[PDB]
Order: C-alpha cells, then sequence, then structure tokens
C-alpha cells in the first residue's frame, strides 16, 4: 500500500489509502497526475505521497470542483488533463517582456491570446483561470494554456480563431461595469439608441479602426443602410475585428493586433504590440520596425470612458 493526496483544485488536498495491486481507476474512478491519465494505471512507489486529480465522485468534491472551475460538466477534468498533458511540454520564452509559446501543434492563436491577455486589464471569474493567468504573467503559463483550451472546447492541434478564443474567455471574466450606447440614424425609421453590456460591449467585429467606430458606420435597417456609431464607451479597452485585411498601423494608435496570413482555418497567427517602437512577436521570434502594413484582423485599444461629440 501507498499513501497519496486526491484534489480537484490542488488547494483542498484529501488524504488517502491505495492499495498497490488496484488501479487508480478501482478505487478513485478517473485519476490523473501531472495530465497523465493514470486510471488504468497501477500505483508504483514514485507515487506515494504524490497528489493525483480525480474526477468528483462525492458532494464535497463536486462543491469544490465548481467553486475553483465554475462548471458542473464531468468531461471539464479530463479535456483540461488532456490538454496540459500536451501544454506542460510546450516552451514559454519571455519576448519583449511578454510570455510568448514556442511554435507546436498550432498553437499560434494560443500564443497571440496569451501575449494580448498580457497588455489588456481583465479579472477571470473562475479562480482557477485566475490563478493561472497570474502564473501566466509570471512565465508559467502550461496551466494556463490547458484551461484556456478546457474552457473554449478545443484540443491541442485543433484550429483556432483568436477573436472566438478572447470571446469565449471575457464570458469567464468580471465586465459587468463594461458598457456601450448605441446610437442607430435611419432616414425613414429614425433614431434608436441601444446599451449594451458585458462581452458585447468590449467587442466589435466589422471595422479594424476604433475611429472609424466613433465616426459611424454603415448597417443595414429593419426598413431596408442606416448608420450607426458609438455614444458612450465604458470598458477598460475594446476590440475590433474584421476578415483578415492589408492595414496600416501606427505607433501610440493601438495596444496591440492580430495578424493573420494564408487560408481560412490553417493559416498562422502573428502578434503586433506598440511599445516604444512597434514589435512583432512570432512564437519566439521578435522582429521590430516603426511602421507596419500587413493582414490584419483584430486589434485592441485602450479605454476608460468615453462620451461622444455628436449632436
Ligand atoms: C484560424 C481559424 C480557426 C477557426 C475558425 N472557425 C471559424 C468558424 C467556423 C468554425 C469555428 C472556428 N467558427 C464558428 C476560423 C479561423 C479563421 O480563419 N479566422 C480568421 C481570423 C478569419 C475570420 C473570418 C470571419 C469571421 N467572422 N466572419 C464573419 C468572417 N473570415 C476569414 C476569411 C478568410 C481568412 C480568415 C478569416
Ligand atoms: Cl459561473
Ligand atoms: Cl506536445
Ligand atoms: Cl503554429
Ligand atoms: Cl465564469
Ligand atoms: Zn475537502
Ligand atoms: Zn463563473
Ligand atoms: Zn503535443
Ligand atoms: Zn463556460
Ligand atoms: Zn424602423
Ligand atoms: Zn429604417
Ligand atoms: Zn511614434
Ligand atoms: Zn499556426
Amino acid at each position: 500500500t501507498i499513501k497519496v493526496f486526491t484534489t480537484v483544485d490542488n488547494i483542498n488536498l484529501h488524504t488517502q489509502v491505495v492499495d498497490m495491486s488496484m488501479t487508480y481507476g478501482q478505487q478513485f474512478g478517473p485519476t490523473y497526475l501531472d495530465g497523465a491519465d493514470v486510471t488504468k494505471i497501477k500505483p508504483h512507489n514514485s507515487h506515494e505521497g504524490k497528489t493525483f486529480y480525480v474526477l468528483p465522485n462525492d458532494d464535497t468534491l463536486r462543491v469544490e470542483a465548481f467553486e475553483y472551475y465554475h462548471t458542473t460538466d464531468p468531461s471539464f477534468l479530463g479535456r483540461y488533463m488532456s490538454a496540459l498533458n500536451h501544454t506542460k511540454k510546450w516552451k514559454y520564452p519571455q519576448v519583449n517582456g511578454l510570455t510568448s509559446i514556442k511554435w507546436a501543434d498550432n498553437n499560434c492563436y494560443l500564443a497571440t491570446a496569451l501575449l494580448t491577455l498580457q497588455q489588456i486589464e481583465l479579472k477571470f471569474n473562475p479562480p482557477a483561470l485566475q490563478d493561472a493567468y497570474y502564473r501566466a504573467r509570471a512565465g508559467e503559463a502550461a496551466n494556463f494554456c490547458a484551461l484556456i483550451l478546457a474552457y473554449c472546447n478545443k484540443t491541442v492541434g485543433e484550429l483556432g480563431d483568436v477573436r472566438e478564443t478572447m470571446s469565449y474567455l471575457f464570458q469567464h471574466a468580471n465586465l459587468d461595469s463594461c458598457k456601450r450606447v448605441l446610437n442607430v440614424v435611419c432616414k425613414t425609421c429614425g433614431q434608436q439608441q441601444t446599451t449594451l453590456k458585458g462581452v458585447e460591449a468590449v467587442m466589435y467585429m466589422g471595422t479594424l479602426s476604433y475611429e472609424q467606430f466613433k465616426k459611424g458606420v454603415q448597417i443595414p435597417c429593419t426598413c431596408g443602410q442606416a448608420t450607426k456609431y458609438l455614444v458612450q464607451q465604458e470598458s477598460p479597452f475594446v476590440m475590433m475585428s474584421a476578415p483578415p485585411a492589408q492595414y496600416e498601423l501606427k505607433h501610440g494608435t493601438f495596444t496591440c493586433a492580430s495578424e493573420y496570413t494564408g487560408n481560412y482555418q490553417c493559416g498562422h497567427y502573428k502578434h503586433i504590440t506598440s511599445k516604444e517602437t512597434l514589435y512583432c512577436i512570432d512564437g519566439a521570434l521578435l522582429t521590430k520596425s516603426s511602421e507596419y502594413k500587413g493582414p490584419i484582423t483584430d486589434v485592441f485599444y485602450k479605454e476608460n470612458s468615453y462620451t461622444t461629440t455628436i449632436k
């Protein structure tokens, strides 16, 4: 026999004694070690004392699991552990003061999201995401990336869209204080004003330019081509997206941006960030230039409180 700790959150640990002739699956249920599925594996001697993740099998663990992850999905733990099994093997080099990811397993979109998250103000609601976020900012991002995959219901190797990943992540973050007031001007119908809250207040699809959004954009009306423009914005940042197209990025006019090259779904992302000059982060690779023209699909801008001056 050996003694071990079981857990669902790696915080509340539960002391357990195992029989060395019985696989973990028969004694605990699905059991994992550092992401590795050890369900159908018998206890070893090097396994003495180590802490194992277990799928919740009593009410105490179910409550602990929800409090840490904010999900009751019985598949979440296994998807998380399956991702972690790869992400713990990726490299996370510091590039220009930011934790990036060396290229592997189609992770370019994850590197771009990871880099963006280090440059905008965000509070995640699940303790598991917040804790991993902090550790990620300090260079240890394997767990954060695994969690991103599990929360986005994506698997290692799958082809990911950065805008969609950020949107999923935003939905697990505290964006309640975020507010966007819009005004639509139709010649026949008139003037209608809507207010958005949460994730919808910080994201727009249609143009990369925050200025253009403030000046107004052409959207078809219910009557059938009105104009929508930003009336008031209340958020620490905004994300502007558009299908990839050549675009000029000017130093000091944006926080950071997603560059996307190639075919729909199987292309490659790079990350552009505005520091004292423009830096391009391609996984572990870093280039700099005073101007930038290229195929851009997301642009992030800082914000606090904006009210329009249109009467
Ligand atoms: C890399 C990648 C992975 C997965 C997906 N999926 C998209 C759809 C289908 C499955 C799942 C994930 N989503 C539900 C997309 C891309 C991808 O390539 N995203 C780039 C940024 C992109 C976006 C758009 C676009 C977005 N919205 N509209 C109206 C348009 N248009 C593009 C046109 C050409 C090239 C790139 C484009
Ligand atoms: Cl929740
Ligand atoms: Cl791997
Ligand atoms: Cl890649
Ligand atoms: Cl949540
Ligand atoms: Zn407990
Ligand atoms: Zn929650
Ligand atoms: Zn892998
Ligand atoms: Zn969710
Ligand atoms: Zn109308
Ligand atoms: Zn109308
Ligand atoms: Zn400049
Ligand atoms: Zn890639």
